[PDB]
């Protein structure tokens, strides 16, 4: 394996010592395969199901029930015979959350894709070598190929490992490394080497990369590198050496399980340490199991009562929702989690032609020198217009319309513009619209000389169809086309060697049209043509071109220059060695600049005011394009990242300039730049790690597997809908219409989803805060259950996931973009909120204790044991005739539970309203404001009357129906909360800094 692409032909042969004629001889194919491994990437991690159901019970809190549910278990198998049947129901129910709760947790990661895994849809399954052992070609299978063995590959193929190209047994060899990196139309390759070691994929002419697939021709090969170390396989270490951290609330919820489990602890010390005194009974059995029994049973209700078993169904709806909501905005969210980390998002990288712009470009300026006379000089600027691949529009000087036939200098200009141009225009008739065939940059220029035809060659009276290359296709008839220099980022252009065809025209016969980067080809430029003559290019016309060019791609135009000239007198034909990108640059010399074409790659609609939208949003937003930085800053003030007059030196650098800078200031340049132009890949993932130096929630827009690296690196990486699988597998979301204010919109949504999910979050807690305090004070005062196990999760997955869920429709604040981004840090519950809820556990506690012991003592329906030890209850039976002259049963009784069990009900649909706003008074927003809460409020009520009255279930809850006093009764307890929050809230309102 090796470096192969700054090597020779020969160096590569020697360098595995391996002859072009007979390949590899099968010993030498042992010993390599030994010592090179397969050519496959790495199998893929072995998980069982086994494994995955064991980490469904790894968290803490999954745990800690699955405990309590055995506590549960054993109880119930200590019920008294007939005196209970449904004794087995609340050990039940506990597994059937865990069970369930597996379950989805499984059918989640069965159901998942691995971005890594995607890869391997790049890898053929059969490749073709020559070997040793025969004479003819073999069909063996990719996996085992070696580096160092011949291979030949064509057309249709899709590469098997990184190829050194050793001979092109075609006229032209084309492949489609659009995956790779990013160029749509297939490339053209050499079998000449490349001298620089530290190339960048693109520039390896005599390259083939595993996984593109041959568009056009046969070759043959010596294999560079294959499996984990070819170009596809280094990127395949990239992202699996790449970890991702947890959602901020998903990091909270480890935090909450670790201290749950802390708390509930303290409190069993401190319940224990309460009924110390028992330390100084009689000693003798005196229901020691009977004892015993009761706190363990105790246990099991403490447990149930401080795990939300019903949040994660909750959120995981509400994520599942808003994500629909964003399909219908064309945010197609991949993992729901993020829906919240996009929320936070501080910075945003966008690639710049297919989101930022339309790509859909267009020419409307063009300049021909019209006189050189010395010092003196005048152009002939011009503007076309149309910004649509439509062959409509006009020219005009100074807005007057204008037939360019009648200047010599277009004539010349316009044919260099369908002769050197691979592109053409096609119309489909289908949806009746003229279509970009090559390049969106020379498909412009296709239609350019459309809405110009210099000859004035009438076409009006022709359908769309055959409308779409006729003034091309004329010109294209008066000049032969005999090959072309493809592009090469070195010379910055390309051209094309023209024959005249029929004679009358043998004369000034051979010519060489040139275009290219404007600096680039006029400092090739000896002479200029003005209308048919020539004049030998001087340093004042000169400065006045080159002046001109930067106007347009300064100016707030924006536009992307590209210079047309001709070699007059070209190198004779066979003096041209048509094949290697290196002498190309040397064969268009001595030129004679005929003129510029300035194009157009407008921004889309909605971006203007979504790049503003971020500004009030408090989030940056940074462009990677490929224009030069200056035109690069020209767009980026153009469409807001940069002021029109705002300073922009150290916020603007270019991939040379920030790779020349210390690994501090390219640190620090980070923190501050916006425009960042003509960058490496590398970069996008340099930029995302020191973006995260910073502690910055970044987002990373990319479309081919070169950007999956990055993509998994950024905190959310966003796919583009007509970029690669693998990109988009690598990705969070998705942007079908691959428009960057669509970017915008789903954070937005990230924002509003976080808001009320927020909400409900703190609303299911607090109710278990509440629910614990109640069990506190029952084991605390060794009072008869007041809640059982079975009626809180209940409550805790139905009775209140309904008003919980609804909460997720809060209406979104206004202002929502108007602040900066959220800190992932931020606590969901502190402060003056901790004491809230400190306080309104603190009152549920007592509201449902309090509830099932009035119906004890003071109750018309149950026989007042009051003020006088209801408390010794369990010690009962045996000291009736002190204390108890009635029936030791009473406290078995449903009334009692289903007391507290309803002013819990009642008091969590009030909580609900209260949890509309964090501080705003109801009186000030309504509970009305919400439709979906009152909703489920009334579904809630019903489904607690249910489990009161339909026969089979009042029974399995110990809930016995209570009359229209009794409920009152409950009211009178609930309803003071509301008021009690009110008036908290008025305190953070008025006093507390708020
Ligand atoms: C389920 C509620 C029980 C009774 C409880 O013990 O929870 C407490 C504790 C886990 C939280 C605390 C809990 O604190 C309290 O209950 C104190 C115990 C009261 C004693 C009652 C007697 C039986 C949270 C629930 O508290 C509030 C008032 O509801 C608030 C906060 O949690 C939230 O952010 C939810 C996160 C998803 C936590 O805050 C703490 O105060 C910081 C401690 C270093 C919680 O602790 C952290 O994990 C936080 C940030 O999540
Ligand atoms: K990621």
């Amino acid at each position: 394996m090796e470096a192969a692409h700054s090597k020779s032909t020969e160096e590569c042969l020697a360098y595995f010592g391996v002859s072009e004629t007979t390949g590899l001889t099968p010993d030498q194919v042992k010993r390599h395969l030994e010592k090179y491994g397969h050519n496959e990437l790495p199998a893929e991690e072995g998980k069982s199901l086994w494994e995955l159901v064991i980490e469904q019970f790894e968290d803490l809190l999954v745990r800690i029930l699955l405990l309590a549910a055995c506590i549960s278990f054993v109880l119930a198998w200590f019920e008294e015979g007939e005196e209970t049947i449904t004794a087995f129901v609340e050990p039940f129910v506990i597994l059937l959350i865990l069970i369930a709760n597996a379950i989805v947790g499984v059918w989640q990661e069965r159901n998942a894709e691995n971005a890594i895994e995607a890869l391997k849809e790049y890898e053929p399954e059969m490749g073709k070598v020559y070997r040793a052992d025969r004479k003819s070609v073999q069909r063996i299978k990719a996996r085992d190929i070696v580096p160092g063995d011949i291979v030949e590959v064509a057309v249709g193929d899709k590469v098997p490992a990184d190829i050194r190209i050793l001979s092109i047994k075609s006229t032209t060899l084309r492949v489609d490394q659009s995956i790779l990196t990013g160029e749509s139309v297939s490339v053209i390759k050499h079998t000449e080497p490349v001298p620089d070691p530290r190339a960048v994929n693109q520039d390896k002419k005599n390259m083939l990369f595993s996984g593109t697939n041959i568009a056009a021709g046969k070759a043959l090969g010596i294999v560079a590198t294959t499996g984990v170390s070819t170009e596809i396989g280094k990127i395949r270490d990239q992202m699996a050496a790449t970890e991702q951290d947890k959602t901020p609330l998903q990091q909270k919820l480890d935090e909450f399980g670790e201290q749950l489990s802390k708390v509930i602890s303290l409190i069993c010390v401190a319940v224990w340490l309460i009924n110390i005194g028992h330390f100084n009974d009689p000693v003798h059995g005196g229901s020691w199991i009977r004892g015993a029994i009761y706190y363990f049973k105790i246990a099991v209700a403490l447990a149930v009562a401080a795990i939300p078993e019903g949040l994660p169904a909750v959120i995981t709806t509400c994520l599942a929702l808003g994500t629909r909501r964003m399909a219908k905005k064309n945010a197609i969210v991949r993992s729901l989690p993020s829906v919240e980390t996009l929320g936070c998002t501080s910075v945003i990288c966008s690639d710049k032609t297919g989101t930022l712009t339309t790509n859909q470009m267009s020419v409307c300026k063009m300049f021909i020198i019209d006189k050189v006379d010395g010092d003196f000089c005048s152009l002939n600027e011009f503007s076309i217009t149309g910004s649509t691949y439509a062959p409509e529009g006009e020219v005009l000087k100074n807005d007057k319309p204008i037939r360019s036939g009648q200047f010599d200098g277009l004539v010349e200009l316009a044919t260099i513009c369908a002769l050197c141009n691979d592109s053409s225009l096609d119309f489909n008739e289908t949806k009746g619209v003229y279509e970009k065939v090559g390049e969106a940059t020379e498909t412009a220029l296709t239609t350019l000389v459309e809405k110009m035809n210099v000859f004035n060659t009438e076409v009006r009276n022709l359908s769309k169809v055959e409308r779409a290359n006729a003034c091309n296709s004329v010109i294209r008839q008066l000049m032969k086309k005999e090959f072309t220099l493809e592009f090469s980022r070195d010379r910055k252009s390309m051209s094309v060697y023209c024959s005249p065809a029929k004679s009358s025209r043998a004369a000034v016969g051979n010519k060489m049209f040139v275009k290219g980067a404007p600096e680039g080809v006029i400092d090739r430029c000896n002479y200029v043509r003005v209308g048919t003559t020539r004049v030998p290019m001087t340093g004042p016309v000169k400065e006045k071109i080159l002046s001109v060019i930067k106007e347009w791609g300064t100016g707030r135009d924006t536009l992307r220059c590209l210079a047309l000239a001709t070699r007059d007198t070209p190198p004779k034909r066979e003096e041209m060695v048509l094949d290697d990108s290196s002498r190309f640059m040397e064969y268009e010399t001595d030129l004679t600049f005929v003129g510029v074409v300035g194009m157009l790659d407008p921004p889309r609609k909605e971006v203007m005011g979504s790049i503003q939208l971020c500004r009030d949003a408090g989030i940056r937003v940074i462009m990677i394009t490929g224009d030069n930085k200056g035109t690069a800053i020209a767009i980026c003030r153009r469409i807001g990242i940069f002021g029109e007059n705002e300073e922009v030196a150290d916020r603007a650098y270019t991939g040379r300039e920030f790779d020349d800078l210390p690994l501090a200031e390219q640190r620090e340049a980070c923190r501050r730049a916006c425009c960042f132009a003509r960058v490496e890949p590398s970069h996008k993932s340099k930029i995302v790690e020191y973006l995260q130096s910073y502690d910055e929630i970044t987002a990373m827009t990319g479309d081919g597997v070169n950007d999956a690296p990055a993509l998994k690196k950024a905190e959310i990486g966003i796919a583009m809908g007509s970029g690669t699988a693998v990109a988009k597998t690598a990705s969070e979301m998705v942007l079908a219409d691959d428009n960057f204010s669509t970017i915008v919109a789903a954070v937005e949504e990230g924002r509003a989803i976080y808001n009320n999910m927020k909400q409900f979050i703190r609303y299911l807690i607090s109710s278990n805060v509440g629910e614990v305090v109640c069990i506190f004070l029952t084991a605390a005062l060794g009072l008869p259950e007041a809640l059982i196990p079975v009626q809180l999760l209940w409550v805790n997955l139905v009775t209140d996931g309904l008003p919980a869920t609804a909460l997720g429709f809060n209406p979104p604040d206004l202002d929502i973009m108007d602040r900066p981004p959220r800190s992932p840090k931020e606590p969901l519950i502190s402060g003056w909120l901790f004491f809230r809820y400190m306080a309104i556990g603190g009152y549920v506690g007592a509201a449902t204790v309090g509830a099932a012991a009035w119906w004890f003592m003071y109750a018309e329906d149950g026989p007042g044991v009051t003020y006088h030890q209801l408390t010794h209850f369990m010690q009962c039976t045996e000291d009736h005739p002190h204390f108890e002259g009635l029936d030791c049963e009473i406290f078995e009784a449903p009334e009692p539970m289903t007391m507290a069990l309803s002013v819990l009900v009642t008091i969590e649909m009030c909580n609900a309203l209260n949890s509309l706003s964090e501080n705003q008074s109801l009186m000030r927003m309504p509970p009305w404001v919400n439709i979906w809460l009152l909703g489920s409020i009334c579904l809630s009520m019903s489904l607690h009357f249910l489990i009161l009255y339909v026969d089979p279930l009042p029974m399995i809850f110990k809930l016995k129906a209570l009359d229209l006093t009794q409920w009152l009764m409950v009211l009178k307890i609930s309803l003071p909360v509301i008021g009690l929050d009110e008036i908290l809230k008025f305190i953070a309102r008025n006093y507390l800094e708020g």
